[PDB]
């Protein structure tokens, strides 16, 4: 738990992503693949993208980024009561996309780096701490769902 105050700062920076989900989505995926290249491999629509310029042109990359931030936004609005939204995600990432929990941590950092790059005036010391805590809470519930699905906790 975040205090109500903290959920509020979280929802407030999230409003900036909602004004351009696909643009922030694409940037988060390019930041992720540039910082942890190995994450690239879980994505078969893109194991063939060779440069930032190919990533920037990829229509599928933009759509997947979009899909990913749309689902994150939906969890976030639940404000910690996202049990129901989380389950299907843990089911699919655990057994099908097979994503290790550390990759959830790399994506969290990429999300923060994009927020920080694109909205510095709105992403102060406050909004920063609230957003990390919200992403952290998300990581921990996922890991717990993994553990309970009998996976690599
Ligand atoms: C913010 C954390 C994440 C959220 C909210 C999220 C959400 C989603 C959603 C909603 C889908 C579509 C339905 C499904 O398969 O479940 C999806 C697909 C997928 N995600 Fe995740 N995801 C997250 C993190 C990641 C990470 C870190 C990776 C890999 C490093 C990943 C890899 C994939 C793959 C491979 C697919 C299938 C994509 C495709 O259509 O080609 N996701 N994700």
């Amino acid at each position: 738990g975040l205090s109500d105050g903290e959920w509020q700062l979280v929802l407030n920076v999230w409003g900036k992503v909602e004004a351009d989900v696909a643009g922030h989505g694409q940037e988060v995926l390019i930041r992720l693949f540039k910082g942890h290249p190995e994450t690239l491999e879980k994505f078969d629509k893109f194991k063939h993208l060779k440069s930032e310029d190919e990533m920037k042109a990829s229509e599928d990359l933009k759509k997947v980024g979009n899909t990913i931030l749309t689902a994150l936004g939906g969890i976030l609005k639940k404000k910690g009561h996202h049990e129901a939204e989380l389950t299907p995600l843990a089911q699919s990432h655990a057994t099908k996309h097979k994503i290790p929990v550390k990759y959830l941590e790399f994506i969290s950092e990429a999300i923060i780096q994009v927020l920080q790059s694109k909205h510095p005036g709105d992403f102060g010391a406050d909004a920063q701490g609230a957003m990390s805590k919200a992403l952290e809470l998300f990581r921990n519930d996922m890991a717990a769902k993994y553990k309970e699905l009998g996976f690599q906790g």
